[PDB]
């Protein structure tokens, strides 16, 4: 049953009834999780799942007359109606509260995985588990599908239902699961990861193995506030490949600022990187700006999580690349390796890999190919080069010992090709301790006249 002071803010007209819910909820000791994500489900799924009217602007004509079409085009907000709701929540509780007085504040490991193979049994048996808008309890509810997080959040969104106010989402940088206990110590993976579970397992031996999945421990213990701020996140305003619905982005800048005015992104260092990378596009007038905000979540990542965060820095490189900051670009991304370079490559941490490959093999060599053409130049200063070592230092070290390799042929031809856009006589010029072997074992290659590329490429696909 909807609390009497829910029900008044319906119907839900516009993407600001939408903040007052949530204005409204995060005032209180315990905003109501399947609430919220049942309306972020329903407005998602009318302006990007369905899509009612397309996008299409039409060709820029003038005449003396009114446009036949409008000329923009169109946005719109599907009505979110009390009845429409309150059926889809009352099928959710009605669905968990039946399925689960056999455990008399502290929940149990028994309990935690009733309530987690609850959610687990009702999907369905064959489904594309990568695809977009089945992140929320509107998804679970309507289609029985949920993506990886996504079952997490579920599972916590159904122990708050059952007043289980100890169970609370855990998240890494790619992977979820919950924990509960008196203090919180207690954890229980409660979904799969990759594209390929250790469901009921703990999480001990993924923070002992060191792997990136598990930040060695400095992940996020949410509070009830920060799981609103991760449906938040969730949101997904891809109608398809090419074209985001604008209404859904504004949606999650505007509830965004509201987190952030309240002090609840103050420990969710990619909330704050992503509303940075939503202002760099549509900037709010009177708020700080995308510089800002990016280093706000690299303090918050040394702050409580001892720097041991990989994307801080890479939000904030990203941003450096696409304002043409090649010094600070370089920079921020060596700052990268080095938090990465501590880690152990494991095999389910191919997410993050995947931005490294990224990185390395096609965001940076654009970023000095553009430089090059304006050409003081970024490749006429040694530091802008060692700043690239030092980016290969740390995945080298990282690949070091580590049970997976990293390098591969491919990623020697873009290194051999990002060291010949710096002149010799600028390499010449660094004198660089490097941390990796692999590295080391080529100090001199990278700093001769003449780069040999095929001994670079022997030397950087050495095995370990
Ligand atoms: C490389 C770049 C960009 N990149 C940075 C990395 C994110 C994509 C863009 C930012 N995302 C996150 N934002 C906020 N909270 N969690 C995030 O991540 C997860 C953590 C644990 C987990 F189990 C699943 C997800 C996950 O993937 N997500 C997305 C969005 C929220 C969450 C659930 O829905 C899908 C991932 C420059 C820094």
């Amino acid at each position: 049953g909807l609390k009497t002071a829910q029900k008044t803010l319906f119907p839900l007209r516009s993407i600001d009834d939408v903040v007052r819910l949530f204005a409204a909820e995060l005032g209180r000791e315990e905003p109501d999780l399947v609430l919220l994500s049942l309306v972020l489900g329903f407005v998602e799924h009318f302006l990007a799942v369905n899509r009612v009217i397309p996008t299409n602007v039409p060709e820029l004509t003038f005449q003396p007359s009114p446009a036949p079409d409008p000329p923009g085009g169109l946005t719109y907000f599907p009505v979110a109606d009390l009845s429409i709701i309150a059926a889809l929540y009352a099928r959710f509780t009605a669905q968990i509260r039946g399925a689960v007085s056999l455990y008399p504040g502290v929940s149990s490991r028994e309990l935690v995985k009733k309530v987690s193979d609850v959610i687990w049994n009702s999907l369905s048996r064959s489904y594309f588990k990568d695809r977009a808008h089945i992140q929320s309890l509107f998804s679970f509810i309507t289609g029985t599908k949920l993506d990886s997080s996504g079952v997490a959040f579920a599972v916590v969104g159904a122990c708050q239902a059952l007043g289980l106010r100890d169970v609370h989402l855990a998240l890494s940088e790619d992977h979820a699961w919950v924990v509960f206990g008196p203090n919180g110590e207690q954890t229980a993976e409660v979904t799969w990861h990759g594209k390929g579970d250790r469901r009921g397992q703990t999480v001990n031996a993924g923070v002992a193995e060191r792997s990136w999945l598990y930040l060695k421990g400095s992940y996020m213990r949410c509070d009830r506030k920060m799981e609103v701020a991760f449906m938040v996140c969730a949101i997904n305003p891809s109608i398809d490949l090419h074209t985001d619905s604008l209404e859904l982005l504004q949606l999650q800048q505007k509830l965004l600022w509201l987190l952030y005015d309240l002090g609840h992104l103050e420990r969710y260092p990619m909330a704050l990187g992503n509303l940075a990378d939503l202002e760099e596009l549509e900037p709010t007038p009177g708020r700080p700006d995308p510089l800002t905000l990016y280093h706000k979540g690299i303090a918050s990542a040394k702050t409580y999580y001892r720097d041991e965060h990989i994307y801080p820095y890479m939000y904030l490189a990203g941003y450096h690349c696409r304002n043409r900051n090649v010094r600070e670009a370089l920079q921020a991304w060596a700052d990268t390796a080095t938090v990465i370079q501590d880690y152990n490559y494991c095999r389910e941490d191919e997410e993050i890999y995947k931005e490294f490959f990224e990185v390395a093999n096609d965001v940076i060599p654009n970023l000095l190919k553009e430089a090059a053409s304006l050409l003081g130049s970024a490749l006429q200063d040694p530091e802008c080069f060692a700043h690239l070592l030092r980016f290969y230092d740390g995945i080298c070290k990282w690949e070091e010992g580590s049970p997976t390799p990293v390098l591969h042929v491919g990623w020697a031809t873009f290194l051999v090709q990002s060291l010949g856009r710096f002149e010799g006589q600028v390499r010449q010029k660094v004198r660089i301790t490097f941390q990796s072997e692999k590295m080391k074992g080529m100090k001199e290659l990278l700093v001769a006249t003449k780069i040999n590329s095929s001994a670079i490429k022997l030397q950087l696909t050495a095995q370990s």
